[PDB]
């Protein structure tokens, strides 16, 4: 492309004497980098297109999460629009929960990881700008399904072969009779939670362009879908109940397998 190409090179010149490693490509030169030289170091966030809007509104997300005391980076700036934007952040410290951690440390990861779930569930939700509930998700998979954004060739094995059609009949049909909100990540998978290889604490919460009030079973359904694994991610059986016990502590609902489904079919649109 070409709005992208300015604005990697408007961003190189921005960072002179940092070196770039990319952690993620796409597009053009379309993904996420680490930035790093002399020993500062910064991750670098560009979006291909509405993947762009997403972005200003990250930085935005990023700031207020700041504030209100959870673990984020702190952001050095982000820009463009539609079709091309980005985002820099101070670089956090640490190892994903993503990787493979010491078989000793797991469950500590799982803790932790439920931990920091508890820590944005305790927010009031009333005090957050974002809005991500289902009065702005569901239109959002419709508009998903119609443009033919939605990857149908690698959903969830329950769902080989659906159409976006069907994907999006299934979704209106199980929708929850009611949200027990709080503010949520929107996609709290173990890659956007990074660590202190040495604690465990939690360093860092990263892709927060979801942000905003939903359900706390949107943020459940995707950690749960994660720990369910023992290879990639390595979890499995044991961390999902040391994850649900500490959650627990915390909150003395309730945690419903049916609002899990439906935020795992949610999340097959993005």
């Amino acid at each position: 492309h070409h709005h992208m190409d300015d604005a990697l090179r408007a961003l190189r010149g921005r960072y002179p004497g940092c070196e770039w490693v990319v952690v993620e490509d796409g597009a053009s030169g379309a993904g996420v980098y680490r930035l790093r030289g002399g020993g500062r170091e910064l991750f670098v966030k560009v979006a291909a297109l509405g993947a762009g809007v997403g972005l200003l509104g990250e930085a935005e997300r990023l700031v207020w999460l700041a504030e209100v005391g959870i673990p984020v980076p702190r952001v050095v700036e982000g820009g463009g629009d539609e079709r091309v934007a980005w985002l820099v952040t101070e670089a956090v410290p640490g190892r994903p929960a993503s990787a493979r951690w010491p078989r000793e440390q797991r469950l500590d990861v799982a803790v932790a990881l439920a931990g920091l779930a508890r820590s944005l569930h305790a927010l009031d939700w009333e005090r957050c700008p974002f809005d991500r509930s289902l009065a702005v998700t569901v239109p959002q998979a419709a508009r998903a399904v119609a443009e033919g954004s939605v990857d149908l060739e690698d959903l969830d094995e329950e769902r080989k072969g659906w159409s976006g059609e069907r994907l999006l009949a299934e979704l209106e049909r199980t929708r929850p009779a009611d949200e027990d909100l709080a503010v949520c990540h929107g996609d709290l998978c173990p890659d956007n939670v990074l660590l202190d290889p040495r604690t465990c604490e939690v360093t860092g919460l990263i892709d927060v362009g979801r942000v905003g009030r939903a359900d706390r079973h949107s943020d459940l359904a995707l950690v749960l879908r994660e720990l369910a694994h023992e290879e990639d991610p390595w979890f499995g059986p044991e961390c999902s109940a040391a994850f649900l016990r500490e959650y627990g502590r915390g909150w003395d609902g309730a945690v419903s397998e049916e609002k899990l489904a439906f935020y795992r079919l949610l999340d097959e649109f993005f």
